[PDB]
């Protein structure tokens, strides 16, 4: 009896949280707990292998073969000897498989305030098709999305790049103008709204 969780690598955006990611892991309803928050994005925890789990959930999920989106999974090491009793609502968010009752905790909700940014936009562009250059996207970001403070291409995202947009309404309005009119597949360039530091 040791440490047995598969994290798994993906909770990019806001709109991805563990709820979906969990149902994929959900599959076997195994997951004694779900933590979310040190993993920093693209980061989850699932608690259910304890060793055997994972043998199912570890085997079944994994060499899944991703054919849309790129997702890394992992199981945690910790080769010392850690006892149990350590986390289960000390990390800062713990969420039990199923969900907890509005009799789980005291008086919910929480306060406001605390460091305050300024609305940015970083959009990261997914590989792009054979015959429109990076050119062609930056140059509409520019007359198409708004306000371009700024694109670095790079590996960053294998083959992706992010670009910066302070006003970001113009970062989404690129997605619009820039694609306003497709075809169909849409070609395989994704552009998505990310919100980083500031």
């Amino acid at each position: 009896m040791g440490n047995s969780v598969l994290l798994v690598s993906n909770l990019n955006p806001e709109r991805v949280t563990p709820q979906s990611l969990f149902i994929l892991f959900g599959v076997y309803g195994d997951v004694q707990r779900v933590k979310i928050l040190f993993n920093k994005k693209e980061n989850a925890l699932v608690q259910m292998a304890d060793g055997n789990q994972a043998q199912l959930a570890m085997s079944h999920l994994n060499g899944h073969k991703l054919h849309g989106k790129p997702i890394r999974i992992t199981l945690s090491k910790h080769q010392n000897v850690q006892l149990p009793r350590e986390g289960q609502e000390d990390q800062g968010l713990t969420k039990d498989y199923g969900n907890s009752p509005l009799h789980r905790f005291k008086k919910p909700g929480s306060k406001n305030f605390q460091n305050i940014f300024p609305p940015s936009a970083t959009l990261h562009l997914s590989n792009i098709p054979p015959s429109v250059s990076e050119e062609d996207l930056k140059v509409l970001f520019s007359s198409n999305g708004g306000v371009v403070k700024g694109f670095k291409f790079f590996q960053k995202d294998r083959k992706m790049a992010l670009i910066q947009m302070g006003s970001v309404e113009e970062a989404v309005q690129a997605l619009i103008d820039l694609h306003n009119h497709d075809l169909g597949e849409n070609h395989h360039l994704r552009v998505s709204f990310s919100k980083s530091t500031i």
